[PDB]
């Protein structure tokens, strides 16, 4: 199995809270929710090697990495960080993310495919974790 396609949310639990612990106020946070709540994501793989799309109403991030090898990115509240993915087990990869600036509550990511064709995005910061599931288009 693998990862490449356009995929559709179907599922999103906690993510004003994860968005709440990382100090946004509660007008963004609002904003944020309602911007992403259907997202367009797009994910390329080849290998080891990922492109990755997500866009919302009002932004739009692009991500280029490989397995293995560190890569810069944004924190989900904005933030610069440069993060690593490993692979966890066969269907699913984990995120660890360092601040390039300053300092701020440990946050990760992960992404794993189900055997029924779901992709579950699992977003941490400080002790909140949001549960976000996929399907393909």
């Amino acid at each position: 199995p693998n990862f490449s396609g356009n995929w559709k949310i179907i599922r999103s639990e906690n993510f004003e809270e994860l968005l709440k612990v990382l100090g946004v106020n509660v007008m963004l946070r609002k904003i944020a929710v309602a911007a992403a709540s259907k997202p367009a994501v797009e994910i390329k793989q080849e290998g080891d090697t990922f492109y990755i799309k997500v866009s919302t109403t009002v932004r739009t991030t692009e991500i280029n990495f490989k397995v293995g090898e560190e890569f810069e990115e944004q924190t989900v509240d904005g933030r610069p960080c440069k993060s690593l993915v490993k692979w966890e087990s066969e269907n699913k990869m984990v995120c660890e993310q360092k601040l390039l600036k300053g300092e701020g509550p440990k946050t990760s990511w992960t992404l794993e495919l189900t055997n029924d064709g779901e992709l579950i995005d699992t977003m941490t910061a400080d002790d909140v974790v949001c549960t976000k599931v996929f399907v393909r288009e």
